[PDB]
């Protein structure tokens, strides 16, 4: 039994919420919060703005001294920070970047990464503005993640398209 309320059950380990994460992190301090990061670590817009603003900038701060020291990450990769005031724990992954003109293939090692956390509460990854289809990175996830996620998807109506034509 896990703190996380309100979820559609879409498989065995896969759940669904029309929510803010950065809410649901608030309120539910996860162990994992997903931030759908670059490989930068630079936290400017989409999800990673809005985790980034709600930990008053303390998110890029760690962030950049961890680039200044270890590079960028790939895209597909990840890595762990804290999740200040939002989570234990914050799991940065780099889902290609369809604006950027990434391969699309990359996204299925993009959420390899969370079969290293039993549990997670995370967006889609290469949704919202990485410009991938959503509906798409649902089952990419579904059919990659074998952990417990509990996905948060901001936009009502993408929520309710999500679910009708779920498979
Ligand atoms: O900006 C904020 N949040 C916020 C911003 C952006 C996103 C986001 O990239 N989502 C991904 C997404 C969907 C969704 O979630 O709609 S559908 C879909 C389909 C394919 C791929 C991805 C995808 C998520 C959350 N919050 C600040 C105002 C307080």
């Amino acid at each position: 039994v896990n703190s996380f309320s309100g979820y559609l059950k879409l498989t065995d380990n896969v759940y669904i919420k029309n929510a803010d994460i950065v809410e649901e992190a608030k309120k539910v301090k996860p162990t994992v919060v997903v931030n759908a990061a670059n490989v930068y670590l630079k936290h400017g817009g989409g999800v990673a703005g809005a985790l980034n603003k709600a930990t008053n900038n303390a998110m890029q701060v760690e962030s950049d001294d961890y680039i200044a020291t270890n590079g960028p990450l790939k895209v597909g990769g990840s890595c762990v920070l804290s999740g200040h005031n939002l989570a234990k724990h914050c799991l940065h992954v780099v889902g290609p970047n369809v604006n950027k003109g990434e391969d699309i293939q990359l996204l299925k090692s993009a959420y390899e990464n969370f079969n290293q956390h039993e549990v997670l509460l995370a967006p889609l990854l290469s949704a919202g503005i990485f410009g991938a289809d959503p509906i798409h990175s649902l089952r990419v996830c579904v059919d990659t993640v074998r952990t417990n996620v509990y996905l948060a998807v901001f936009d009502k109506n993408l929520y309710d398209k999500l679910v009708s034509s779920f498979l």
